[PDB]
């Protein structure tokens, strides 16, 4: 229907601020992870069905969910991961669709998971894989967890591999040397996504 460009990316790869350029560029952007927080609101049935799962310990006192915990499980436990996203990938799917309906963009952006299920994506035209080099993330991770550069590098060290998704990939962005160097990456994806999408029937 749409030409649409899936947005991935490692961790602390700089991918949100990708996101932000190519929107400034004109270009719809669907956050599925701000779909997928609206869709586990409080008392909708996917965040009904988060805690009867998880259990009261991914409950705040605020009854809104814990989202930070909750990453921590998903991370760690890859059942959990696929439940999870066996959940909400119908709702969401509807609602990407709903914003493709109404794209007013060339093609449309698509910010999903690293690890992302491809059939439940099967209608991407292109992967987007946004990376940064192990010295940036640590940077990144150390800034915003505040935490020791050794806990970060534990971090780092527990990601999940990307030579299969570096593979799949059709362009990967190395975000490896400051915003303006990350802007001119994304025009010239931009120019390209917008050739390719002229000519793609």
């Amino acid at each position: 229907m749409v030409y649409s460009v899936g947005l991935t990316g490692n961790i602390a790869s700089g991918k949100s601020t990708v996101a932000e350029f190519f929107s400034e560029l004109g270009i719809n952007v669907i956050y599925a992870d701000k779909i997928a927080k609206e869709l586990t609101s409080k008392n909708t049935p996917c965040y009904q069905d988060i805690i009867s799962h998880f259990g009261s310990s991914v409950v705040l006192n605020n009854g809104e969910l814990d989202r930070k915990r909750i990453r921590d499980i998903i991370f760690s436990n890859s059942n959990e991961r696929l439940w999870l996203e066996s959940l909400l990938h119908p709702v969401i799917r509807k609602k990407i669709e709903e914003q493709l309906i109404v794209c007013t963009s060339p093609y449309c952006l698509i910010e999903i998971p690293l690890l992302f299920n491809k059939h439940h994506y099967p209608y991407l035209q292109k992967v987007l894989l946004v990376i940064a080099p192990l010295e940036s993330q640590l940077d990144r991770i150390v800034k915003r967890d505040h935490c020791t550069k050794k806990q970060a590098l534990a971090i780092l060290a527990t990601q999940p591999n990307l030579e299969q998704r570096l593979e799949a990939a059709d362009d990967v962005l190395i975000n490896e040397s400051g915003l303006s160097e990350l802007k001119a990456k994304v025009n010239k994806l931009h120019q390209k996504y917008l050739r390719e999408a002229k000519i793609k029937q």
